[PDB]
């Protein structure tokens, strides 16, 4: 069988909201020997940046799990689509007690190209949109990966 490893960094932006983070992916690919199909799963994790100013500080951590499947053609390129879910976390303060969701969740989407698809050094650019409860948030994601 062929395994392929790939690491990438990603810079996301919420538009309607004022906060921008940075994060790091790591993917895992499994291919079939006499029928193979494309499966990456990655794993992200973004932090909040903090700037001196006010004086004040907030932790805020973001975890996502994403799967999707790729096609290659014409043994040239290959493309893959995925979907995920993601989880934000930030510190609280003491409120009356009320129903509602501890953590706040929002699905994720987009797709991605190889290039240089030979020797062991691969190139993978895609791009990335979330929806969380009516806040956009655009994240680009690009990373190296060998397979062997």
């Amino acid at each position: 069988a062929t395994s392929t490893v790939t690491g990438g960094y990603a810079q996301s932006d919420a538009q309607g909201q004022m906060n921008k983070m940075g994060g790091f992916n790591l993917k895992y690919r499994y291919e079939e020997d006499n029928s193979p199909l494309g499966v990456i799963g990655s794993f992200t994790y973004t932090e909040k940046s903090r700037t001196a100013s006010s004086g004040d500080y907030n932790k805020n951590q973001y975890y996502g799990i994403t799967a999707g499947p790729a096609y290659r053609i014409n043994d040239w390129a290959s493309i893959y689509g995925v979907v995920g879910v993601g989880y934000g976390k930030f510190q609280t303060t003491e409120y009356p007690t009320y129903k509602h969701d501890t953590s706040d969740y929002g699905f994720s989407y987009g797709a991605g190209l190889q290039f240089n698809p030979m020797e062991n050094v691969a190139l993978d650019f895609s791009y990335e949109q979330s929806r969380i409860r009516s806040v956009d948030v655009g994240t680009w994601i690009a990373g190296v990966g060998y397979r062997f």
